[PDB]
């Protein structure tokens, strides 16, 4: 378990450490990267109007990585992560975590569990087991940028209303892969 001098550094750590996965391994290897920004401008497209997903690679199968750009104001739904991990980065700015409970069946506003900042070089973990959770870029002045890892890939995932806790299924979406616009 080595320090990634650079992202294409810590692709190379990441698909040994996935050829089998050890979440604190995963989690310690993000955390040493230091994120540099000549490293990740390639993937790093905005859209005006919510945050955008930007594949930078496919984890020989059994991860996905991408770079997550926000800006001010943009923030995901309440979600979950359909059985798999999620590992985040912060590579620039500042993105707020809310955690929530999983909803009990009757309709009822959302449990908050807690909510913490998480800024530059800061990760987060997060899976079902631990509950649900909303990232948001609360800042009026600064773009966010953030690696997220998923493991197993995939596609789609629920959101949750706050107010009810019923949940809609939705797809990913990716504005960007390899550095090219899709
Ligand atoms: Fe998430």
């Amino acid at each position: 378990l080595l320090k990634p001098r650079t992202l294409a550094d810590l692709i190379r750590i990441l698909h040994e450490l996935f050829a089998g996965v050890n979440v604190e391994e995963v989690q310690a290897v993000l955390e040493a990267y230091e994120s540099n920004p000549a490293d990740w401008a390639l993937y790093a497209k905005f859209d005006q109007y919510r945050y955008t997903r930007n594949l930078v690679d496919q984890g020989n199968g059994k991860f996905n990585l991408m770079i997550l750009c926000w800006g001010e104001g943009h923030g995901s739904s309440i979600h979950d992560h359909t059985d798999s991990h999620e590992f985040l980065k912060l590579l620039q700015g500042n993105l707020k975590e809310t955690l929530f409970d999983w909803p009990d069946k009757k309709s009822n506003e959302m449990i908050k569990k807690s909510e913490r900042t998480l800024r530059e070089n800061q990760c987060a973990y997060i899976n079902d087991s631990i509950g649900l959770h909303r990232v948001e870029n609360v800042s009026h002045t600064e773009p966010a940028v953030s690696l997220h890892l998923y493991s197993p890939p995939f596609d789609t995932c629920h959101a949750f209303d706050q107010r009810t806790g019923h949940k809609n299924k939705v797809t990913m979406t990716f504005h960007s892969k390899f550095g090219i616009r899709t």
